[PDB]
């Protein structure tokens, strides 16, 4: 299996946690030069030509972090708990992970994306939109050890991978008292978290 | 089951046909007076907390209308096309559902919603990601029937109740000429597609 991606990238670090999770190896590429200058034609096909990350598993590409998270853990998971079959607890994996991307994710590359890339001046209005989604996910957490049902699954190295990120930009997670509480408890749970989340950090703690 | 809705909604309109596909009964509550003043605390309690559409089967609550119909496709579907069991064919039609709701059902929402409900300005930059959002479907129909695989799948649920929602307000789909042949050869296919999704949409048509 071939992984596109970026250390950086909330999203590549979800999958890469999943796939740790999941004791899955990958073949890592590194998508950096991937729109530089004179890369060849040959060099250019082989490039995922929608968003990163991307897998390549024998053959049949996939884009779209939270599709790839819950194709690994069907097609490679040994037991149930990651997402689990059954159906009432799998539809709350896939509430959590569709919250996940259109406000925790949103709201996160709302606000850090101009920022960090353009260097453009802060929106208050985009950082408060943090605030707002981190008090959904603070109330998903009220009596509950992880984000989605009563074990680790998905939607918790999926929201791990942004919430880890905030922290990292020294977003300030105390008034969050559920996620502050989820978020000392999970890392140590999380397989490989050090090697496939904390360690590509680095860029935002700089 | 309830069901938990209003009539234009396209996220109601996806999950009532959904169920319609699925020859499956709900309950339908409509939720329009459920922010009225004085509605009893007693009334309040049953209200959906989150989001509509909420459905209520036999005691589990679910709300985000793509967790909604991935759940009815396996909890109630007789076959596997709407929602294939094959783990590649799933994960596509997964891919499919976030970038509707990332992309198609946002560009929608983002254009139309200021000026339906708030009568505001038309904001021309958000128009154009109508038709960037177009585009990205446009492509992924290129020499196919279908916009998640080889035949009728939730994906192509969703993405009419936002695509006929287009249609409705006058939005030419002509040059998207894969969304048009798609959306023709749909419809007919489609059960029950003019009580539970066109009916609705003579609000907009209006």
């Amino acid at each position: 299996m071939d992984f596109y991606q970026l250390p950086g990238s909330p999203p590549c670090r979800a999958v890469a946690l999943t796939a740790a999770a999941l004791d899955i190896e990958m073949n890592f590429k590194q998508v950096n030069l991937m729109n530089g200058e004179h890369l060849k034609p040959e060099f250019l096909k082989i490039n995922p030509q929608h968003t990163i990350p991307t897998i390549d598993d024998n053959g049949f590409r996939l884009w779209e972090s939270r599709a790839i998270m819950t194709y690994l853990a069907d097609q490679y998971g040994k037991n149930d708990t990651l997402y689990p079959k059954d159906l009432k607890k799998r539809a709350i994996v896939n509430q959590r992970l569709y919250f996940d991307m259109s406000s925790l994710y949103k709201s996160f590359m709302d606000y850090y994306y101009p920022i960090i890339f353009m260097k453009a001046v802060k929106d208050q209005a985009k950082y408060e939109n943090i605030g707002t989604a981190l008090s959904f996910l603070d109330k998903f957490l009220e009596g509950e050890n992880y984000v989605a049902g009563k074990n680790m699954t998905l939607a918790d190295l999926s929201i791990v991978s942004t919430v880890s990120t905030l922290e990292a930009l020294d977003y300030d997670l105390s008034k969050y008292k559920n996620v502050t509480r989820w978020f000392a408890k999970i890392k140590p749970e999380i397989p490989k978290y050090e090697e496939y989340n904390n360690a590509g950090l680095k860029m935002f703690k700089e």
